[PDB]
């Protein structure tokens, strides 16, 4: 039984991390094979940063500029390149714990874990998801750019999330791997704030489905809804409207609780229209939409 | 900023994780040095778990009726022994990967990461609080025997946790590395339940103090209050009684966020006898128990781990 916010087994990316020191800057870096990715900021300074010139900025940076410590060792850098805000950086020595390794985009609603790391070496692992404004809620302290988010399946780890900047609002943002920002961000320190947060639908649903799995049945009601009722009903309460793709997806879960995907809406609907009563669903007096519904397969 | 249920790194007890396999039973194993720890109900079949003679079934064990394997590496058997409710199997070769480890038994109201492993192979990482009726709210299915619950110090690795049953009210609980259970609870299939729980008052106060780092400071009032005087209140809510060294304990916090343990105790006094009010503190809806004072200073000083 059980249900808990359980993040992946950090060992594969711990390895990877490097602390890269560049002027009076030190940000984490991510080595993989002979390459170290790290926001392109570490060359920025204060100064800089309102506007900055990347390329330009660049070209005036030699290898021996870039200091890049992997614990105890020195790494003799020898070829800096950019792609897009991702500054990748070409090393003597191929990382030996590279693992099996992969880049690639997610889209808004998926959960991928964070491996909060300062000064190279990692401090904790965490599980995020990616908001529909494009931002994550993550802990993040200054020099925790470059930590990197993921999601280890099979031996293959995704690398989806590099860590840049954290919002007024406190939320934080990134890119991918390839340095493209997610949303309409940029690696600059001029005023930039976050859309409004919208609740993630379709994960709420799979965790309440978790829950039933668990055991509990409370929220359950006999009411179903037509689709477009519930996200008329849904956008009322800042909710995330909801696809008939998000119903496909969480077709599996309805074959193994025999509850309808629109009647388990109906539940939704009415525990927004009501409330929480005191009661709780897996020890959560609220509705939870950091876990989609591979995140409640994979662990149920 | 920011604020998440965050566990300590998995990666120094990765290494460790080995499936154990006796008879028709597998489940997780931890190789340390040349000896693996294993929950000592492997040997056990479902119809030896009703009315299980442990000493007995050992002995008619032999050193190859254990099949040890690390990934694709089979491991080769020495020896056997019982520590308590944990069985010890040595083995021909040390392990390469043991970091420096000790074994430790915490009281209850300490949080620690669990790396919860599935056939010898870590599957996912959370962070748990040893609950006042020593069970484990967390996430375990089958084959989740063997998983075990860390704490990093320094680069010193703390075992605290081995999990060995699911209780019928979807609660877990195990035993200190040592084979000594956490709370009264036997290795057999008779008819055990968790006794009622008390909130750990430390750790919602540490929690509140977060919340006034992370801006959230609705709850904050001008009274302050006493020990006795909270003390009372908490005991009719099933509160824990906070004693004295609680408040030292939370000093650091008071001192870096500036407002008084007591004053920040009256913030709770009312809190839980008016209820949130709609109010969600670090956007949760109840009072979360489950970060100790030093998991937010980990948090908010951002420790790094060798
Ligand atoms: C000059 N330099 C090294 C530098 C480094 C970081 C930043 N910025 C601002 C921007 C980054 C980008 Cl990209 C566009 S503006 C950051 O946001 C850093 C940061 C990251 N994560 C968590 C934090 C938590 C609290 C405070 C922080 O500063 C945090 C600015 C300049
Ligand atoms: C035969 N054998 C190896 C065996 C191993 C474990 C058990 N038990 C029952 C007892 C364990 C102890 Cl100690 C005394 S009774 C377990 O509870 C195992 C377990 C652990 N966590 C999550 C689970 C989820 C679903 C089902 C489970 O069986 C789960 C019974 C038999």
């Amino acid at each position: 039984s059980g249900f808990r916010k359980m993040a992946f087994p950090s060992g594969k990316v711990e390895g990877c991390m490097v602390q890269v020191t560049c002027g009076t800057t030190t940000l984490n870096g991510l080595w993989l094979d002979d390459v170290v990715y790290c926001p392109r900021h570490v060359i920025c300074t204060s100064e800089d940063m309102l506007n900055p010139n990347y390329e330009d900025l660049l070209i005036r940076k030699s290898n021996h500029n870039f200091l890049v410590q992997a614990g105890n060792v020195q790494l003799r850098v020898i070829g800096h390149s950019m792609q897009n805000c991702v500054l990748k950086l070409k090393v003597d020595t191929a990382n030996p714990k590279t693992p099996k390794y992969k880049f690639v985009r997610i889209q808004p609603g998926q959960t991928f874990s964070v491996l909060a790391c300062y000064n190279g070496s990692p401090s904790g692992v965490y599980q995020c998801a990616m908001r529909h404004n494009f931002t994550i809620k993550g802990s993040f302290l200054n020099g925790s750019c470059g930590s990197v988010g993921f999601n280890i399946d099979y031996d293959c780890v995704s690398f989806c999330y590099m860590h840049h900047m954290e919002l007024p609002t406190g939320v934080h943002a990134g890119t991918d791997l390839e340095g493209n920002f997610y949303g309409p961000f940029v690696d600059r320190q001029t005023a930039q704030a976050a859309g409004t947060d919208t609740t993630i639908t379709v994960n709420v649903l799979a965790w309440l489905y978790a829950a039933v799995i668990n055991g509990d049945r409370w929220f359950l009601n006999r009411f179903t809804t037509t689709l477009n009722d519930f996200n008329l009903v849904a956008m009322k309460y800042n909710y995330e409207p909801l696809t008939q793709d998000h119903v496909d997806i969480l077709g599996p879960l309805s074959a193994q609780t025999g509850i309808a995907v629109l009647d388990m809406c109906a539940s939704l609907k009415e525990l927004l229209q009501n409330g929480m009563n005191g009661r709780t669903i897996l020890g959560s007096a609220l509705l939870e939409d950091e876990f989609t519904p591979f995140d409640v397969v994979r662990q149920c």
